[PDB]
């Protein structure tokens, strides 16, 4: 994806045009080739890689050209085959057994509906998507070995369908809702809830996955799936969609047949590993922040959430600024954080963890799914460096630890090796992530529908910067060790470090 919306920026520098989408062609919007001698050069400069316009040809879009800049492709496999537990599930499944989470993660998805949907029909939209998606109809359960996969059959995958009446502000019901704890061996991790009442109008709907079969990216799926099902079993027929071009499990069974094992030198897994291992050799145990408790000894994964709004000329020239020193704006709001750290005392070893979407294949892109692998972005302050001078170490540390996003986050901390606590996260406790909302969902089940925020009442790390676009910025704070009003000016003085770096980012951090 940063391969991906750094190509747009140089088909819309080089066309000269707004037109630039991932699924856009170079060639259609009125491109010809000594623009892509430009393109092609340009390319070259920012991303550091071989390109020329053969590549081009071969892919003429932002989305293809990026995959091409960059292991089998997800191969359906047979209609008996068994489910194949990835090593993203793993993770997922395994926190859940060590740590009382709290329902930290359960990933909520709430859409405004000005009709109050039937509760019925609903519920046979809801079984038509669990029957869709394998993932979101199995199991995990444990046993002797390790955790197995159980995919329930659409016959006894019994879904979660209930409707709920609002007594106080929804929102906060919203959260409790969604925190309600899972049990992935007996329940689908998939929950459906329609909040209906006289307060509200119409009804919320209410979709609460577990992090284990969703990610952020798969709300899309999610809502248009259901948008379709749910149109098609009010007309009394089942929803009329073209099968799915693979599942979880053909991602997963494709993704560890070619990851490798850690043993075996010439594996991939291996090979990205060591990487890592010099990576983050001497790594911080924890970075010196500003917090206003001392960490406990256990881990309760309470937080909070403190919003900075951010103007449409502050968000525009943000993106101003990435398009001109040839970075993302993820890579923009990650220097920020890096820098507001940097200027509270953290020292020249800012390592951020962030989350990379492992949706490149065209099998998987529309799919739902966690594909969401955690990387330790490390930036080096060391030198008093200006921003513009930050956004090139940045951009190289992403785009070097970019290339190595397949082996497991639990790899590389077995591979670093670092000193632990049940009360800290591993190799970072900063995560910065740039999110996007589904857009052109206004319209769904034949009303009016807009998505909702959930309040988050947990957190998964100490502090974790959201750039959410529809944009603001989002702090998911731990609430064992920072208070609300410092949450809120700690999201706050980010905003101020970025209003300076855009107006001159060519002043020292
Ligand atoms: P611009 O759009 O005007 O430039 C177009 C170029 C020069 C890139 C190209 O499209 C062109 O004009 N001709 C390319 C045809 C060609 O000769 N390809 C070589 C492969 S043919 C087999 C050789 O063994």
């Amino acid at each position: 994806t940063a391969y991906e919306e750094i190509v747009c920026q140089v088909f819309a520098a080089v066309l000269d045009r707004s037109d630039v989408t991932a699924d856009a062609d170079f060639f259609a919007l009125g491109g010809h080739s000594l623009l892509s001698l430009r393109v092609v050069a340009r390319l070259r400069a920012l991303l550091g890689v071989d390109v020329g316009v053969r590549d081009l040809f071969e892919a003429p879009t932002p989305a293809a050209l990026a995959a091409r800049l960059t292991r089998p492709a997800v191969t359906r496999r047979g209609p008996d085959a068994p489910p194949v537990l990835s090593h993203f599930q793993r993770r997922l499944w395994l926190i859940e057994q060590v740590y009382q989470t709290r329902g930290a993660y359960n990933v909520p998805l709430a859409v405004h509906v000005s009709d109050r949907l039937d509760l019925d029909v609903l519920r046979a939209a809801v079984r038509d998507l669990v029957a869709r998606h394998e993932v979101l109809r199995t199991l995990v359960r444990s046993s002797d070995d390790g955790p197995d996969p159980v995919l329930l059959a659409p016959e006894d995958a019994a879904v979660d369908v209930a409707e709920v009446q609002a007594a106080g502000p929804v929102a906060d019901l919203l959260a409790e809702l969604t925190a309600q704890p899972f049990d992935l061996a007996t329940q689908i991790p998939l929950r459906v809830r329609m909040i209906t009442g006289e307060q509200v109008d119409g009804c919320v709907l209410l979709l609460v996955c577990h992090h284990i079969a969703a990610d952020e990216w798969s709300f899309a799926p999610l809502l248009r799936d259901l948008d379709t099902a749910y149109r098609a079993r009010a007309a009394g027929r089942a929803p009329d969609w073209e099968p799915l071009p693979a599942q979880y499990s053909d991602y997963a069974a494709t993704l560890h047949d070619w990851l490798g094992e850690a043993t075996d030198p010439a594996s991939p897994l291996r090979r990205q590993l060591d990487y890592w291992q010099h990576a983050l050799q001497d790594l911080p145990d924890e970075l010196d922040l500003p917090t206003d408790r001392p960490r406990p000894a256990t881990a309760s994964h309470r937080g909070g959430l403190a919003r900075a709004e951010l103007p449409p000329e502050l968000v525009e020239a943000v993106r101003r600024l990435a398009a001109q020193h040839g970075v993302t704006v993820f890579m923009v709001v990650q220097a920020a954080v890096a820098v507001l750290l940097h200027r509270l005392g953290a020292g020249d070893d800012i390592p951020l963890g962030s989350p990379v979407a492992d949706r490149a294949d065209e099998a998987v892109h529309d799919t739902v799914g966690f594909f969401l692998n955690t990387l330790v972005l490390r930036v080096n302050l060391s030198g008093n460096p200006t921003f513009a001078d930050l956004l090139d170490r940045v951009r190289a540390v992403d785009l070097e630890a970019f290339a190595r996003a397949d082996a497991p986050f639990d790899a590389v901390v077995d591979t670093v090796k670092p000193p632990r606590a049940v009360s800290r996260h591993p190799l970072f406790q900063t995560m910065v992530s740039y999110q996007r909302r589904p857009s052109d969902v206004d319209r769904l089940f034949g009303a009016a529908t807009r998505l909702v925020e959930v309040p988050l009442d947990t957190a998964k790390f100490d502090l974790e910067f959201a750039f959410i676009e529809d944009a603001h910025i989002a702090l998911n704070y731990a609430a064992d060790l920072f208070d609300h009003d410092s949450a809120e000016q700690l999201v706050a003085r980010l905003r101020t470090v970025l209003e300076h770096a855009c107006a001159d980012p060519c002043r020292p951090v």
